């Protein structure tokens, strides 16, 4: 599990969106598994606005944060997880690193804030779904 609460936003993996996010709706695109809903509280976090492919994820089946080279945001084929088919998905970067189903939400951050959340797993590999295109994020 795991969220960003950028100003008055919850951005969250599609798949674990729950009812609330569904019912406060902002935007959401399952090829990015990404879902955006409103809060009533301001966050804590700030999102990275840059191109690095270094970073720090959180990687909760470890307790651990990681440091991670990852790839910039693509359009990767995904095998079968438990809450997701075999597929395509895009804005995903990828790194060597462990991630469980459960790691999903997971942030990555980099030296300018949050660059993406966990979103797959499997084959030593962890893909994070990138949320750095979202300036819209930042205003209003
Ligand atoms: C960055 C971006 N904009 N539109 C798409 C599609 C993407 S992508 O990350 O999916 N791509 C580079 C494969
Ligand atoms: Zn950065």
């Amino acid at each position: 599990s795991g969220a960003i609460y950028v100003g008055n936003y919850r951005v969250v993996n599609r798949h674990l969106a729950t009812h609330n996010d569904w019912a406060n709706l902002v935007w959401e695109d399952s090829s990015r598994d990404l879902l955006v809903s409103s809060t009533t509280a301001q966050g804590c976090d700030t999102i990275a606005r840059c191109d690095c492919q270094t970073g720090v994820y959180y990687c909760s089946s470890r307790r651990k944060h990681y440091p991670v080279s990852f790839s910039k945001p693509s359009l990767i084929f995904v095998e079968a997880s438990e809450y997701y088919p075999a597929r395509y998905q895009s804005h995903l970067m990828l790194a060597v690193g462990h991630s469980e189903p459960g790691d999903c939400g997971g942030i990555l951050r980099c030296q300018h804030g949050v660059v993406g959340i966990v979103s797959t797993g499997g084959n030593g590999l962890v893909g994070f779904a990138d949320v750095r295109d979202l300036l819209w994020l930042d205003e209003e």
